[PDB]
């Protein structure tokens, strides 16, 4: 199961959403800006993108 995608980082979320439902079919995909603090627990099918704000990728995207 694919679990990291450094290849998003710099690219926007239409692009990133793109790429990860082609790769996860399944995935719920959350858009929150960078340093927003989360819960703890662990979803296999979500993936968050956390965002500029231009709303580009500022980090890896990885399950959880």
């Amino acid at each position: 199961m694919k679990t990291e995608w450094p290849e998003l980082v710099g690219k926007s979320v239409e692009e990133a959403k793109k790429v990860i439902l082609q790769d996860k079919p399944e995935a719920q995909i959350i858009v929150l800006p960078v340093g927003t603090i989360v819960t703890m627990e662990y979803r296999i099918d979500r993936v968050r993108l956390f965002v500029d704000k231009l709303d580009n990728v500022a980090q890896v995207p990885r399950v959880g």
